[PDB]
């Protein structure tokens, strides 16, 4: 896999342009899209597909003009549907303008194979919040769990504390080598999150 990062939106989250074996995907595309179209072309890879962690309003703000524009099937776990329906009502709370994320979805489950990735549904930040996991290549698109020195806030529309850290464990016991690639911030490993993560 070769892997793309962009940094989206006034909440700085992170999108992922990622070629696989079956072809392009972009993860959390959260908004910006004239930046993500740019991409597109910078790199020379098309999405086949929207693969989304979650559905808060920060990482589905560019989802509509990219299925407008390219057809593109969005994946999202059903349990994230409430989240992804009301998405721009929430955004709109905040003083934010993006367009309502286009249905209809198609549904990620824990355990599914899908571009080279195995699903991992980690509730707590969301109800459906999943993890796509490379186990061939060592890394995760875990959205929202787990930042470098930090975890995802517990106090979103969604959120459940104790699933969360159920979730993290389940997390923190894939490989120490595995690349974490998150939803905010920098990019850093399990192993060196079991170092120094004050959540762990
Ligand atoms: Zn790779
Ligand atoms: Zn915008
Ligand atoms: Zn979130
Ligand atoms: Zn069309
Ligand atoms: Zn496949
Ligand atoms: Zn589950
Ligand atoms: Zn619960
Ligand atoms: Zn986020």
């Amino acid at each position: 896999m070769r892997v793309f990062p962009v940094t989206l939106g006034p909440l700085q989250e992170n999108a992922y342009l990622v070629e696989t074996g079956e072809g392009p995907v972009l993860i959390d595309p959260g908004d910006e899209p004239e930046k993500l179209l740019a991409l597109f072309q910078t790199t020379g890879l098309i999405p086949l597909a929207i693969l989304l962690t979650h559905a808060h309003f920060d990482h589905v703000g560019a989802v509509a003009p990219l299925v407008e524009a390219l057809d593109l099937p969005v994946y999202l776990h059903p349990l994230d549907l409430p989240l992804y329906e009301g998405a721009d009502l929430a955004a709109r709370a905040w003083g934010l303008a993006i367009p309502k994320p286009p249905l209809p979805v198609r549904p990620l489950e824990e355990g599914m194979r899908l571009f080279g990735f195995q699903v991992l549904h980690l509730p707590g930040h969301s109800p459906g919040h999943v993890a796509f996991y490379d186990p061939e290549g060592a890394q995760v698109f875990s959205g929202d769990l787990l930042f470098r020195g930090s975890v995802g806030r517990y106090d979103l529309p969604g959120a459940d504390p104790k699933a969360l850290f159920a979730s993290l464990k389940r997390l923190l016991s894939l490989p120490p080598e595995t690349r974490v690639h998150p939803g905010h911030g920098p990019g850093t490993t399990l192993g060196l999150e079991a170092r120094t993560n004050p959540f762990l």
